[PDB]
């Protein structure tokens, strides 16, 4: 019963805690920050291993060969290296990340090696899949058909911590999501494939999410959504739309960063934000602060967007963080200024809406609400919902509860059934309501 | 250490849980609802005692004499009965209730008995006092003076459970809250005493609380704010205002019930809501579309009408038996908007001072406290009420409070340790100042 956890990010702690409970699981932890592992070693009995998986992919193979299960909590690019070691060594594996084309290229040997690899555990993906599949299957067991599926999700700060220009606090580097604002989105509505362009015009797709009168939510569609007809088996539905939730004004706040060229991949030019932004407003590069400001508003001139820039210090003398790109730096800056404090609460909000046509002809509207709040004295809501389902599927693999073999997501009741039940004991509870 | 808990309502459960932790406290629980006590006995190691305080006063003296401490979690009217047994048997006592004139009557015998009775623990009163005094004392000890105190508080549903016409769910009987909309409010602003009358016009006093861009809160003043100058020692302030927080649209929805005459203490006239509601507008009977247009007349805001049908007040449903039209409404609101077993409640609390320093500069300080209920545990209201009660109980046992007599939690000796140990339970309040 030996388990190797790759990566020691804060998503790892609620996993260690969950698997440590019975004491019959030998936990090894490996990563490239010896500090992260030292702190974790104080709270849980774990064999620590310092390793750069990218560079020492052979020491990784030797380590992998010794385990009964590998849980990859590494940045998802590295998952293929880990799956390779697991495939040659016949060791089961789980991840909390999208099964990429790269990792899917390996699907056959995974079935030839006779191992099980369960990916797309976690929050999004993960619990979203499991909630959808649960009710999509429940409809089919009664001869019903899915006509519409609208799902929205978002990890946010608890509302009392929402008073900043972005109405947001970042659980990790936003390098990935920020760039996604420049993307087009695609979804299905009333039988027609709908496409919305990203960039400056993406703010037009943003909409008010009025599920809860007490909460000020805006939503906007994800990149694709249309893929879920095949993924979930709902080819008959006329609308499929998955989206993200924020507090109102966040996207407008980002719309500014796009206008200023901050969501940009180029490299960085004693550098300060006013200098860096001077270079970005064409004027550069050592002019009076008020002159720099007159030009920022020119790309506008919306004061709310200017107010957000000043509040963060992007027009000030503060030093730009070292990074290989403007975005990389901006992300590292937003982290220094809007990370969660040790006594601040985050939030998870998830609302699904299914249109279920029954063979009798009745149209049922089913909604599922899942809201969780962080525990200051325990784990965050994001850490609970990302790390628990991963940790739960791992124990199920150990305890021998998943017979399916190969490379798979968490779509079969064999997987989502037990996880959805045992997360209740952990405070992740959802609620349902139907009407006809 | 032996402790007697009087009352087995839902506030007792987070108190039992807190006292049970060290295992060196023998808990006795007594009340008149046997089945509440049985359920608690399954979850906690407790001596169950069936007792009606009004009738078995003698049995009450016997049990108290055996304890090191009595925690009265009974309806506050009975607390004096419990105080007598404690004074006579020289046993310390704590409550979570406003210290009434009746109870202050005994204040001398409490000091003659040499015991401590700490009241006004809990949320309001309780945590309200302790947060204010914490900050006021900090200002006064560096020679500062309080110029303004604006405090807002509210127990509400967590925002995910706010989708109903009132944006509210009731933790207990709303008779108290409903009637307060008919009472006037009084406070002090910029040196001038402000008066706002209740009833229909109280909706004009309602205001937007924009502390949190993510939350849609409204606020309004309580019955009496000016009394807090004496309670906190801040006669110096030019502004005193304590108020209640709700989700936007609650007071408007309540404004409808008042327009319709539902907030009324007179008696009720096989009676149905449509039948009763016709008598309040024509009877008796008959057709729904007739009432709907007539209900609309007392308005004519249809939004307030949307709330009434949604609650079934225009329907064939039977009105509950009750001594008054109100109360009937309360019992109905309880039947239709109580908390389900998987719904989360909330506590939201913001204070704003108000502080002039001897250097002459003006400090604005805000204290935020927010708590959420736990589906697998206790509600936010239960935690914030029972924890400060249970903690002061442990402090009295463990000997950390030297004061004697009848007192609230205003002294650093009490509120200090309590506030510190509350944070350890995940209930966090944060302070922020600027100039
Ligand atoms: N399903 C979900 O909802 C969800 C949400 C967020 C993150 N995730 C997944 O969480 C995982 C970790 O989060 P992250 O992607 O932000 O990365 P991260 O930067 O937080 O790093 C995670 C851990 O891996 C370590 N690490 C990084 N590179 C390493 C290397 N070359 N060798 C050894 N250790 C290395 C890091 O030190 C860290 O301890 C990812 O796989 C991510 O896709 C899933
Ligand atoms: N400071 C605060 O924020 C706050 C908030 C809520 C409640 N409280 C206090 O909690 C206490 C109880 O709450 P509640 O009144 O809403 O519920 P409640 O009136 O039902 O009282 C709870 C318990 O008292 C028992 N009880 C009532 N009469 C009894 C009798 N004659 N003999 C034996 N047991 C009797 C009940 O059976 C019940 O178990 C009250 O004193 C209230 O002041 C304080």
């Amino acid at each position: 019963r030996k388990v190797l956890v790759l990566g020691s990010g804060y998503i790892s702690e609620p996993v260690l805690e969950y698997l440590s409970r019975d004491g019959n699981i030998e936990i090894t932890v490996g990563s490239d920050m010896k500090n992260q592992i030292e702190q974790l070693g104080k709270k849980y009995n774990i064999n620590p291993v310092s390793m750069d998986i990218c560079k020492q992919e052979e020491k990784l193979g030797f380590l992998v060969a010794k385990q009964d299960l590998v849980i990859s909590l590494l940045p998802y690019v590295l998952h293929p290296l880990v799956a390779k070691a697991c495939i040659t060594n016949k060791v089961n594996m789980v991840t909390a990340s999208y099964i990429t084309p790269a990792l899917k290229e390996l699907e056959k040997s995974v079935e030839d090696a006779g191992i099980t690899i369960i990916g797309e555990l976690g929050l999004d993906p993960g619990l979203d899949h499991m909630l959808a599949m649960e009710t999509i299957d429940k409809a089919k067991e009664v001869g019903a058909t899915i006509e519409s599926y609208i799902s929205y999700c978002g990890g946010l700060p608890a509302p009392e911590h929402s008073n900043n220009p972005l109405r947001y606090k970042f659980s990790w580097s936003p390098v990935g999501v920020l760039m996604n604002v420049m993307q087009s989105a695609t979804y299905l509505l009333d039988g027609k494939v709908v496409n919305v362009a990203g960039g400056i015009s993406f703010l037009d797709a943003v909409t008010s999410m009025d599920f809860f009168p007490g909460l000020n939510l805006e939503g906007y569609p994800n990149r694709d959504s249309t893929k879920y007809a095949e993924i979930y088996g709902i080819s008959s539905a006329h609308t499929l739309l998955r989206g993200t939730l924020r507090y109102k004004g966040y996207m407008k706040a980002l719309n500014g960063f796009v206008k200023l060229g901050l969501i940009n991949r180029e490299a960085l030019p004693p550098l300060t934000w006013k200098q860096l932004l001077c270079d970005l407003v064409g004027s550069p590069s050592s002019e009076h602060d008020v002159l720099k400001e007159a030009v920022l508003k020119k790309l506008g001139g919306d004061n709310t967007q200017l107010e957000a820039a000043e509040w963060l210090g992007l027009l000030g003398d503060e030093q730009v963080p070292q990074a290989e790109s403007i975005l990389d730096a901006l992300s590292k800056h937003l982290v220094m200024k809007l990370s969660y404090g040790p006594e601040e609460k985050d939030m998870i909000v998830m609302r699904d809406s299914f249109g279920i046509r029954h063979p009798s002809g009745h149209l049922e509207h089913k909604t599922i609400d899942l809201v969780a709040y962080g525990d200051i004295n325990g784990f965050s809501a994001m850490a609970k919902t990302v790390g628990l389902p991963t940790a739960m599927a791992a124990k199920m693999l150990l305890d021998g509860e998943i017979g399916a073999k190969g490379l798979m997501g968490p779509f079969s009741k064999e997987i989502y059934g037990p996880i959805l039940e045992r997360i209740k004991a952990e405070g992740i509870i959802y609620t349902t309501q139907s009407t006809i």
